[PDB]
């Protein structure tokens, strides 16, 4: 399906979706530079719970508009905004991984949460991932001007190098991730806009503290899970920071799990959904 | 171009298909997990002939809308049928490979054949694959329940190898297929819907001994080709029963030849389309 | 985006567009057998400078309508003429690569130019590439016989085949293109319409000289660019003739450069086409 939330010169951005089952809505936000078919590990256990689970493809990726605009967090969150809208979801559960947390937040702060009855955020970026004078936790500046120059330099290599520490591959090739699976990352990579390899990188270093008081003060139920071994967005910049941040929420942290969690370590996920989404 | 066949919740089910040449039309229906394209070898001898030929994928496959319902012969005859009834075709020759021998069997059976000149069923799943109590001819359904279990467990290592048994590479690999050919195939099968790996594995078991009566009462010009090496539908669970169920068919053994012969024999099943169609 | 440009049976021809930035607007139109993305290093760098970059995927290959008729440069130039048309673009620079050069000339030729500010020419077929009696500078007919009856053999193994020449990777492989992006390159090709692959070779090889003709007494700025290592299209063949033949042109050969420059020299590619547009 598709779902238009703009327009860049004289093409409709529009926003490639599924909508499968029956019974409440379970959006789910996937993470760079995938598509919504990378939850299919998480998609069919909720299916099979009883959930009416929608995934839609971000702007720049899988198979929504090859955009050169709009590669900001204000922007997903209306084009969230915009799917929540038009499909007029209600009660729905938001879930969010890696680049999908920033939606998360950024759409409660920009919109509120009348029609979001969960929130769970997986591998988050929250709070505010670069170091600055005000933000001391974060990582050097320059870790990020790195990637962007990589990821703009050859975003063909880029991505090779990126699903290395994507999914601790010298850890976990071969025993929780196949050669052909890591393909299969690789072939969705190369599909998405060419600018949209570099233009995330200022999004993912957005500050995001004030959207997390918005979350905290919505009082809707929260999860939080992180891999431990996470060596794409460190543990102790970002999971900790934000379970100390929003107490109230469930808080996992999956030992020995990478950022490339949703597959390597799909049942610890998906143990953790189904109790979340359960209360 | 796309076809709307139903809808999936708030999306619309489209099948993608190509429309080419001029004359009789000749609809060709693809196999798992491939797409129309997969009929290039065919198709191009067809338009040189002078029949005007049409493909389309599948729902889940190539194209077509990624869905998660409808895997089973009884939608995915009625997707014909509205394929059919869409274009208007009349006189048409419907020809199926793998997968697409339901769709040959199952739409007569339940729509009739009024548009329908000729049938052939190229590597067929007819008539009941899967062993019971009143079908001892089928196969163990131990062998379906461990490929739905692989298809599921990680469709990417999956397809490399399902294409091994499929094109039997260790005998053809650099003499009737290339490694790069191969490769393509590999490229489209993870394309598909993830579900749709191993969604359609109780499709492939269905009984299709009352659709045979139906297409045999039929009358219609009817060929049976197979290979006498296809170690994924073997000869004599499939082929060598359905000639005895419908001795009337214009029957052929490729010798050698393994599931894949649309791309390793190209040549012999062209001449066999080519005498088939030309009476 | 689509913008449609005729029929092919029951199904609109469409050709895949992007349309990105604002300023004077540039077409670039690309090579076989990529697509829009091909251009990636260049567009980025117009963008920068103020320029609106329009891209379209010609009829067969990348997103656009998977024909089988119509691959010839009148019809490739009708496509050309519907886009711009369509978007209604005035004081357009035209920027052609490989087949794409083709489109300029014989848009100019059927056409006139009133819609075009100025044309940029890089690894130009022109004049006339095959030899013949009134051609002898032409290469002979019996390389595009050979690369016909490869590209139609196995297109999977041929643009593997296809893309060592086309990148001189002997020479670039690991220094001016990665492993990866010629992997990129691979997979965008397969994609293309199976009868693309081959349907393209007579196309290559029209006779461009009166469209030459047409360009020259256009008056318009002009520019042709080559790589003098060109093993695709030999320079002495093409650009050196296009040079005496409009030379008035601005013309740049790239030292050591292969018919795939825009990648592999991407800096000087950018700084030509720099200095022309500021003309």
């Amino acid at each position: 399906g598709y779902i238009t939330v703009g327009n860049e010169n004289s093409t409709p951005i529009e926003l490639y979706y599924e909508d499968q089952g029956s019974g409440q809505p379970v959006v789910l936000i996937h993470g760079y530079p995938l598509d919504g078919h990378s939850w299919e590990r998480q998609t069919r256990e909720l299916l099979a719970q009883g959930y009416r689970v929608i995934t839609y493809d971000r702007r720049g990726f899988g198979g929504s508009s090859k955009v050169n605009t709009g590669y900001d967090y204000d922007t997903f969150a209306a084009d969230l905004h915009t799917v929540l809208e038009t499909l007029d979801l209600r009660d729905v559960v938001l879930v969010g991984f890696s680049m999908g947390t920033g939606e998360l937040a950024r759409y409660v702060a920009r919109y509120g949460h009348e029609r979001v009855a969960k929130l769970a955020f997986l591998a988050s970026l929250e709070p505010f991932l670069v170091q600055r004078d005000d933000n001391p936790e974060g990582v050097p500046q320059e870790v990020f001007d790195g990637i962007e120059a990589a990821a703009k330099g050859d975003r063909f290599a880029w991505f090779t190098d990126f699903y290395k520490n994507f999914y601790n591959l010298d850890e976990n090739l071969g025993s929780r991730i196949s050669e052909q699976a890591v393909t299969g990352s690789w072939n969705v990579a190369i599909g998405s806009a060419p600018v949209a390899a570099y233009a995330v990188v200022p999004a993912w270093i957005e500050d995001f503290r004030s959207d997390v008081e918005a979350v905290r003060a919505a009082g809707k139920p929260t999860l939080i899970l992180h891999g431990t071994k996470d060596n794409i967005l460190p543990i102790d910049a970002t999971a900790r920071r934000f379970h100390q941040a929003v107490p109230e929420a469930d808080y996992v942290e999956v030992e020995g799990a990478p950022h490339g969690l949703l597959w390597t370590h799909a049942d610890e996920v998906n143990a953790a959904l189904k109790t979340f989404l359960a209360k």
